[PDB]
């Protein structure tokens, strides 16, 4: 609802804008004929935000966005993930493979265009209107013979938006040679950790600084020991004056997925599959390795990083089942699209009410297969790591029944079999996950439905799933490394053909793929479906309060600062503050550990010109903005545009307004620019970032 | 910030009526005459509760009515599941051992004890702290035949402020304390122990009982000839609910508080008594909610064990995080500094002389408080099989007449109760296993109970083995080798059994232990007494509160929330849809009352919802109050019922020590939600009838 607007929108929604506070000019912040602020944001390395905050190129994002490169150019002897790093001059800027930085150059409106294009219609259930591949060449065409070499560091994507009722030409200019030059120490990057994920109050400084560089006239260029810090078009600037309680904010990002336009028996379909399979599954998978973390060390040395993966998503689905169970997400878009069905009946176009009824039965009709696949998906392909094991290909099979090609393929096998079975696989944690993952799944799943080999487990093994799963490991080859020894050393193809563990993998993999294929065609009457659906609810209410679904395009949104009520008694405000990071600290658990630059920088008060009025350091903040996974990192505004924070995460409350926005619940979770500020100066003592800043009063 | 004796009041009035008191004075207590006091008893022996009407119901809380309401509950009518509600006064269910204790006069006998104790002697002497001494002096004072001359009544002396001032209590007890209503578990005990010490709370923790008397209103043991008490006072009910900053007040009987430990009681209740509590139960409950989660019939044996052993550990949690935040040891230190600076300035040295008594005293006890405090919590409470049977000397002089039969049946019969249907010796092995790991890491052979040497001397450490051969050869290892033992007897195979040896090694290694630290409590009570009485002297008995003792007390305060953490509020009031939020119906705490779920649906909230439409349940408050509390009325400035506290939330309980302001709160249920619930899940309308409801 509240929305994630395309930038063309921004001429029809800045009088609500500025009646919510908005005090710069339109053009200031987009102008499709000029600069603006919008030249200040980039795509950071394709997923997350960044924003450029410097005439030299300077970038600031989130510390888990650039994460990788800091990881990358750690050692034992420099750990920059631990304990942060601060290049004092440029040329100690580190480069980074496989970076890119991303400007939205121009966007133009093509819709006339690509319709007029598709008018050509050979079938009228193609889906040209939505292929990557035919929109490029109608790019390709519109931008002409050879832009990319007429062009250098340009290049131009056509996009549809609203299930193909616009489509939008975006010119971008894309940078490569992006240089880390700036990160706090874990402590501070990752405060709360997993622990924290999705959770407000949130007292995290998740921040990181990368520098774009490119060659002497400012063009794209990779990484060469002669580029020069890129000079940009516009920068942002830093505000000091902070935020306070109903204080405008607006965010420009890259949101890359919704579901606003979902039926309710979409939205059914959700909850009674995707997300209590997920939950069901995960929650046994998670309940045993967790039993095993706890009675073993070792194990909770080599499963952590598996478990806190696995969590995720798993908390991700148990917020959004609270939105449909107590928010009305269901009713709300039935009630949206029974309002569509009364128009058209008025307007005497019944193709709307075909379009929903048409999304409705192919819903109904793909149940029974989509249980299945989440079933085999969440059970079995995720839930259990014997699923991963290696399977001989076709090449490898033949290398093994007259010639050297048999040591080679025991040698591609044995790396595999080496990656499977790694410093942090545990055969004995991944049998008692199996056993728990592999009762439940057979209890879901009727014997004609399941991957062949689990038709052993009532046939061969009378229903015991213990037994089953240790005959897999007791007599297979992928069982333990003196197994696969004695296989590598007397090979043979016959051993592999029969090998329970080889099998099982075959055949939950082959079930999986028959169910998606099965599944794929299901997909493409809802999407006709929904074109004309969408086009119905534009014609009647206009594309005025109905934002168009979030597509990993740029994005505009705008809220407060406030904070919220989460259960009875209970309020969250809109500020946290530098003590209740203090209050969290916990010297023997590593997601709570206090940086002692940071920690002695409380106890002076040493805050500087970064404090609040009251001389209290705020960390972060949270606003009724509408961001969903793609906004990490986005920078957000003042009602003058300068820079008041970053965003890096939602509460769990709010995950639900990927599919209907929350005014009493949802909020973006977003670090103060002046915390961000405090720990560049007095952490980092990285003085020269803050001196190339334009940092206002 | 206190527990104020009632005498105290004349002094505290002003403050009150500033805070927002509109009573008078006298009609809250009264020395000669009726007063609010009147209406406030001491239920069964801990719990505090009051009288709401003029026929003699007393309202407490549900958690203080809890053993009544199970005594009298069968699988055909289960009053603790299902609530209970007595149509008519003759339906009210009789208690055996039940007492509702009035507090009808108080009186300073300071000068008189003081006197008294001039003729001792012994300068050491503890007869000025001593029940049986001062029981000696209050029968002197009250006459030769007191109870007989006023039956019902009796009286009683308390030492307060470490022995500084008396006071004489004349008490009126009843023993005749009918059950008349309850609501439902669900209800009663909502959060149950995953809610216990929490704010927010949505807990409707009150029971209903009547006083029952003879004829002329005297107190009579249970007879059916027994008539319901018509009281001297009653508190009235308010409907007018609560707003924040409100004025509220409680009466009560807290138990015990420590507002005078020096600096280094602080750290030794940190240190040796909060953190080995902390650390043994912590092992304990780990094992056992392990066991719990993977057998189904384990969490039924082992539910209520679990939830008693946490319950302490919580309060251990919740005093360490004021100490640890909330400058307790720091504030002991300022209060002791400025009592030494100010008797060096008036050249009175005893009370330097008594703060360096108490620290040696507490230095000096250490390892043995230590060594005490790992046997308790490690073993004595923390195993099982340490309250196995122990043959008595009379047993033993019994199997080596023919009463080896009679010696017999009474070691099957203790046997039986150690080794009951929610005993697993499975369970158990694997806890003993666990925690003498750690209490033989922790205590160095010679301080060892002796059978623990055989860890090191027998079992090449290996506690597992030591533990495994406990059951294997014992007696009392399983049911098989019992019976194998009760059918040839021998005093030899008792003297040598590895499950006896251990339960008397280390049940004599707690009570030697005990008697070597007993002696260090009395030179700390002395010293306490010349502490106390130099704090008092120097800034005055008006802001330092007498230490609880289980007397009638009177705390203020105001209807207010807090802010726990960072960007965190709690507010002062709950709501009905706060107990619907939390609805579990797979999780037996969190179970909500289909008629309860009814009247929150159709909004069936009569005249006890607020001016928003909203049903109120809990609200909290300023007040001090600790055990003893739970119960107790909260009035309004009028003196009208307002409330019933219940319990208290952790971040407050350090308070026995030092109160704080801006996280301890009481925790209290709305009368409002108490009338809905009889009214509308009881349907009990004479209840309501016979309370004086005001507008
Ligand atoms: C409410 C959530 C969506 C977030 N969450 C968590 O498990 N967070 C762990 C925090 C420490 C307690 C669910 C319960 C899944
Ligand atoms: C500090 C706490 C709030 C955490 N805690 C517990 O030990 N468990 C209660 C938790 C809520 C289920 C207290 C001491 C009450
Ligand atoms: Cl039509
Ligand atoms: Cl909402
Ligand atoms: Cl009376």
């Amino acid at each position: 609802d509240e929305g994630m607007w395309l930038m063309q929108q921004l001429g029809r929604k800045y009088a609500q804008m500025k009646e919510r506070g908005l005090k710069m000019k339109e053009y200031d912040l987009y102008n499709p004929n000029g600069t603006s602020l919008k030249d200040a944001v980039v795509l950071f390395d394709g997923g997350c935000t960044g924003e450029v905050v410097s005439d030299r190129g300077l970038v600031l994002t989130n510390h888990h966005c650039g994460y990788d490169m800091i990881q990358a150019h750690s050692t034992l002897e420099h750990n920059y993930l631990e304990n942060g790093f601060w290049a004092m001059r440029e040329a100690d800027e580190l480069p980074n493979k496989d970076i890119s930085v991303v400007f939205i150059d121009k966007i133009e409106d093509v819709t006339d265009y690509v319709k007029k294009e598709l008018k050509a219609i050979k079938d009228p259930n193609s889906m040209d209107y939505l292929s990557p591949k035919y929109l490029q060449k109608l790019a390709d065409k519109k931008a002409g013979k050879n832009f990319s070499a007429k062009n250098p560091g340009l290049s131009v994507e056509i996009k549809a938006f609203y299930g193909g009722n616009l489509y939008l030409m975006f010119t971008k200019k894309t940078y490569t040679d992006v240089r880390l030059v700036g990160a706090p120490p874990s402590s501070i990057g990752k405060f709360g950790a997993d622990t924290d994920n999705w959770i407000w109050p949130r007292h995290t400084g998740d921040f990181s600084i990368f520098r774009i560089y490119a060659d002497k006239n400012g063009n794209p260029a990779p990484y060469s020991e002669d580029n020069v810090p890129l000079k940009p078009k516009r920068f942002f600037n830093i505000s000091l004056g902070g935020v306070q309680e109903n204080d405008y904010a607006m965010i420009m990002g890259f949101p890359g997925t919704t579901h606003r336009y979902f039926t309710a028996s979409e939205v059914d379909e959700w909850k009674s599959i995707d997300n209590d399979i997920r939950i069901r599954m995960r929650d046994i998978r998670q309940g045993v390795m967790l039993r095993e973390m706890l009675a073993d060390p070792q194990i909770k040395i080599m499963y952590s990083a598996k478990y806190a993966a696995s969590q995720n998503a798993y908390k991700r689905a148990i917020g959004a089942n609270w939105a449909i169970k107590t928010r009305g997400l269901r009713q709300n878009k039935q009630a949206m699209q029974d309002r569509l069905i009364a128009w058209g009946a008025k307007q005497g176009t019944p193709r709307y009410e075909e379009a929903v009824h048409e999304i409705d039965a192919t819903v109904a009709k793909r149940a029974d297969l989509r249980r299945r696949y989440w079933m085999i998906e969440e059970g079995i392909i995720r839930g259990i790591e014997f699923a991963r094991s290696p399977i001989p290909t076709e090449d490898e099979t033949k290398a093994l029944q007259d010639a050297s090609a048999r040591k080679e393929a025991i040698d591609k096998i044995r790396t595999r079999y080496s990656k499977f079975a790694n410093k942090d696989y545990s055969a004995e944690v991944d049998k008692k996950v199996a056993v728990a993952m592999l009762t439940e799944y057979l209890k879901e799943i009727p014997y004609e439905n399941l991957p062949l080999h689990l038709r052993l487990v009532k046939d061969r093994f009378a229903g015991d799933v213990q037994a089953y799963v240790d005959d897999i490991f007791a007599r297979s080859v992928f069982g333990s490394e003196a197994q696969f020894d004695a296989f590598a050393a007397v090979p043979s193809v016959e051993k592999l053909a029969e090998d329970p563990m080889v099998l099982f993998a075959s055949s939950v993999f082959d079930e999986y793929r028959k169910l998606y294929n099965e599944l794929r065609p299901y997909d493409d009457p809802i999407l006709r479906a929904q074109r004309t659906y969408i086009a119905g609810l534009l014609e009647m209410d206009g594309d005025q309060d109905q934002f168009p679904d979030a597509n990993l395009t740029l994005r505009f949104t705008y809220g407060q600062v406030k904070g919220y009520s989460p259960r009875d008694n209970v309020y969250y405000g809109h500020q946290t503050t530098l003590d209740g990071v203090m209050e969290k600290e916990d010297p023997d658990n590593w997601e709570f550990v206090v940086d002692p630059k940071l920690k002695a920088v409380y106890e002076r008060k040493d805050f500087g010109r970064y404090a609040d009025r009251s001389g209290r350091m705020p960390v972060a903040f949270c606003a009724t903005t509408h961001t969903t996974g793609g906004n990490s990192g986005s920078p957000v505004m003042n009602a003058n545009g300068e820079l008041i924070g970053l965003n890096f995460d939602r509460n769990w409350e709010g995950v639900g307004g990927d599919i209907q926005y929350l005014a009493d619940y949802q909020r973006s979770i977003i670090v103060d620019i002046r915390y961000v500020l405090l720990v560049i100066d007095k952490v980092g003592g990285c003085q020269r970032l803050l001196d190339e800043m334009n940092i206002v009063p």
